[PDB]
């Protein structure tokens, strides 16, 4: 047995392209009005059927997401829509690669976000792997009953409820080796307070890096770098897109970013395949 | 549910462009020794993993037929040399898909010649699906005891000795149906004395018909029509390939040839993903 | 200018060498050596000033011990907790005239199950504590952890209530709250993150409130004694370091988390204040 990797479709978001690119159109005396763009990116989970167990790279969001009766806040759905359809929604997609969240082992919580993990809730089984600063802050959060932002109280709450396993990565613990040829790595505060990234060596394939948020996009990676929009430690975020792209030499690895439009459209798609 | 299709890969065989496409390159008096050309084609097998139950097109070529102490002749061995690493084995590429032989529920064989029917012998579950002509000629061929030719003595002793559960489709016999969207098509006699092919309707891809070698490739197609050298039924192979045509028109069908290289190589292949 | 109030919280028991850490070995003389079960007070302290009101600690919550009771039933049985209804923070509250509502600081030295009981009751103040403490006793909570220290229950109480916090940073120490009220941050030590209170007061002069930075006189020392099961016992022996270096720089007194001489010797709600 051998591994393969599928890549899921979860929907599309919209947003405020300055949150993505920080300042990429910026007022001018000729200018001084400038509007912004509401761009679309996508969403998605990487599956890695493995002959050690099954792995899951990020959740998407929660079907309960949007919506009057929805878990997002109000102001959050308007600033950060998810448009899905029923099969984007990641336990459709699981259901349809017939795979069970039961059979699910690991799940990498990349950071904490509500388009990353909105559905850590349906893995009871596995053991719910994060950064442990990041479980700190989302927590606060939850403990502060804050109803809007990128942390969902409705999601934190269903974790709590449905009692996961959980797993944190230590500030200072980098490179763990969850099975033959999957490796954790700890990029630490930049996007978030604390994010998780994924090597996987595929036999056929090669290196392939899941950096998440530590890089939106082909534009943030650069060169030169373009930050974005908001950013919890902005010298942080530098090193991790440094330290990417040491590791993507070193390894000779394919860099793999949270959202971008037109890399995922390359992607072989799980209706479609996988890599092996 | 839904259907998968997967396209697997058995090696590669090379042989005489005449027997692939008729007279192809005739001696002139400016050319009277004209030299013919050693063509490479592929070898393939039609996995559909449908919800009513695993259906396979074929059975390529037996992992025992190359060599010294191969089950094919040693004429048959000159003339029609199959390459294949242990990955191109059909019971190897079902392994890595983690299905097993006992698993599949029909096989059609869409006709029984050395490159079509060399693995029926792995599948003592199945209902194994033949031209009741087919069969009979064939089974003529063991008895006489023939160690050279495109019917293999060594794989007809083994579907005899492991007792497969045949089922012939009687010459008058059209448009089976074996399960939802899977249609069994009685091409009659041309190629071989009976040639079966497969209309699979898959939700999103469509129409495809598998046609095996009632039409080698695109060249053979036309138009203008070219055959093979060395065919059964001239008229009944002209009759097949304009059935073809029309039931491909009628129902916007892709037709899939039986040795196309070229068309072969656009085939998304099981290694990388399948057809839903 | 302010009054000071210490409130009798009742009594807690426990193995003497989670208090002092190996208080007793084993000889050859004696190689099953018993421990002994140690009775100590668990207390909290109002200082009423003019700026508002402001709790130090916040004891254990009435709901803790019994079958249907908070606390975990080994937990129950290692640190058993003792209290008549007088006992009650609220009720030792409504004695003085004090209403939660009215109450504007409430300090947490830390989160443990004997400081943070009754948080939940102060809806009205901010509730100040240590962030990495904040951050530890809330992964408890989301990893459904229903024995130790931390108490389930009470932390799905502070959730539920809205509590308004405040959480002290790691680097972030001497933070002035009132006039002659100043929070000390001990950082780890005793628990993830502690904090103590420098109180000023016009007639009594310096007292600081170390809560479980020093648990009692035998572990202040000289030489210091430190607990026995211990977050941080580096952070421990600093923190101990600190106290000793600010009580002398200021001329201050030490009060203790849980000692029962002490204890004994402060006057108490019931009979006066400090002022
Ligand atoms: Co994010
Ligand atoms: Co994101
Ligand atoms: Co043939
Ligand atoms: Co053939
Ligand atoms: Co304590
Ligand atoms: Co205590």
């Amino acid at each position: 047995a051998q591994p393969k990797l599928y890549v899921m479709d979860n929907g599309r978001m919209r947003m405020d392209k300055n949150w993505m690119i920080a300042m990429h159109n910026p007022a001018t005396i000729a200018n001084p009005n400038a509007p912004t763009e509401f761009i679309e990116f996508p969403i998605y989970t990487v599956l890695i059927d493995h002959p050690e167990g099954k792995i899951l790279f990020d959740t998407s969001c929660n079907p309960d997401s949007m919506g009057a009766q929805g878990r997002w806040g109000e102001a959050t759905q308007s600033m950060f829509p998810w448009t899905a359809s029923e099969e984007c929604y990641l336990h459709n997609r699981l259901e349809q690669l017939k795979v069970r969240p039961e059979d699910i082992k690991f799940v990498i919580a990349s950071h904490l976000h509500l388009d990353h993990a909105g559905c850590l809730e349906m893995f009871t089984n596995a053991t719910i792997i994060v950064h442990e600063d990041e479980f700190s802050g989302a927590l606060q959060t939850y403990a502060r009953n804050q109803t809007e932002g990128a942390y969902i109280w409705g999601d934190i709450d269903a974790w709590i409820k449905n009692n996961l396993n959980w797993r944190t990565i230590k500030r200072d613990e980098d490179n763990i080796v969850l099975a033959e040829g999957i490796k954790i790595l700890n990029f630490g505060s930049g996007h978030a307070w604390g994010m998780l990234g994924l090597h996987v060596q595929l036999p056929e394939k090669g290196g392939i890096i899941l950096a998440s948020d530590a890089v939106y996009s082909a534009e943030s990676y650069g060169p030169p770098i373009k930050p974005p929009g908001i950013i919890y430690d902005s010298l942080g975020f530098v090193r991790s897109v440094e330290k990417i792209k040491r590791i993507a030499k070193e390894t000779n690895s394919e860099v793999w970013f949270g959202h971008d439009s037109e890399q995922f459209k390359r992607f072989r798609k799980s209706t479609e395949g996988y890599y092996e």
